[PDB]
């Protein structure tokens, strides 16, 4: 056989509950004072409304299912309330075994980042700063597990971040830039041992509500990232010929999904039992809590996240890529 188990990294696409479940812990130690990521009505902590795509991937490869882990976590929680009185916690939670080291939120590259809020009238310090990026995922794995065995999957979905903190915040990276922060990262896979690895693009959110009005910014930053990787990934299998490396395109499922249903009105796979018509509004409003009756013939759940519907489509792609043995 080519492997016993799956292993994934990357964020909110791959992820089943890391960044949910360290806010409600946090929001726990702290009795409120944090709030809480991927709250109802998401899906059990998935930034989607149901399992996402890493979960189908498992049950289509008839390979276990995802165990959501991370390393240690300890940190100085400073906030203050509105009057101003600083308090202070000392947040830890031990690490946690598993295979699914993505959170929602991480770039590619190294390091912890923040993306957690405060919350009933605190304001956030210092310290929140505890969720880990892609290539800090993938350290702590290693720094837990060891080295890979060889008789893994190991999936690789990240960059998504990269363009979402460059738009919303300071980061000020190049589609390319974040590109090579991710090829550093497949290569300590690779150089931990990874035999069998499945490194995903970013998908073509062209059409994402929460990025309308940055449609060329999204599309420079997208293709640059994209065709950078594609390149970066074939020189990493030439000079790897024990490595199989899945180039997972899940720009151009995107975007073939996407024209589809523009062209003819909807996306329909009956072996999935999925039908999609729409792919250019979000089936639930953050801001209000708002669902449609119907978030599954959509395309996106909220206004970037794909609803499980997709993540299924997502995944049928990604295990046929994996059982057709086209590698790179």
């Amino acid at each position: 056989a080519e492997f016993d188990r799956i292993t994934n990294f990357g964020d909110a696409l791959s992820d089943i509950g890391n960044k949910h479940m360290i806010t409600v812990d946090m929001n726990q130690a702290t009795s409120g004072k944090i709030g809480i990521r991927a709250d109802k009505p998401n899906f059990d902590g998935r930034f989607s409304n149901g399992p996402v795509w890493t979960e189908y991937l498992a049950g289509f490869l008839a390979k276990p299912a995802p165990v959501r882990g991370h390393g240690e976590i300890d940190s100085q929680v400073v906030l203050k309330d509105q009057a101003g009185k600083q308090i202070t916690y000392h947040y830890h939670h031990n690490a946690l075994p598993g295979t699914n080291w993505a959170v929602g939120g991480a770039m590619s590259g190294l390091g912890n980042f923040l993306d957690i809020d405060a919350a009933n009238g605190f304001t956030a310090k210092s310290g929140l700063d505890v969720l880990t990026n892609t290539g800090q995922q993938i350290k702590l794995r290693i720094a837990n597990k060891g080295q890979f065995t060889g008789n893994e999957l190991v999936s690789y979905m990240s960059g998504t971040n990269n363009l979402w903190f460059t738009l919303f915040g300071d980061l000020d990276q190049t589609g390319n830039k974040a590109a090579g922060f991710a090829l550093t990262d497949i290569e300590t896979l690779i150089d931990a041992g990874a035999k069998q690895v499945l490194a995903a693009n970013i998908p073509d959110f062209v059409d994402a509500p929460w990025f309308a009005g940055q449609q060329k910014k999204t599309t420079r930053f997208i293709q640059s990232h994209n065709q950078a990787l594609k390149a970066g990934l074939d020189q990493l299998a030439a000079a790897h010929p024990d490595v199989e490396i899945y180039y997972f395109d899940a720009f151009d499922l995107f975007n073939k999904v996407s024209n589809e249903v523009k062209t003819k009105g909807k996306y329909q796979d009956k072996e999935l039992a999925i039908t999609l018509t729409n792919v250019t509004g979000e089936a639930y409003s953050y801001a209000t809590g708002k669902v449609i009756a119907q978030p599954n013939r959509n395309l996106f759940w909220d206004g970037l996240h794909p609803t499980t519907a997709m993540h299924k489509i997502m995944a049928k792609e990604a295990a046929s890529l994996v059982i057709s043995g086209r590698t790179l």
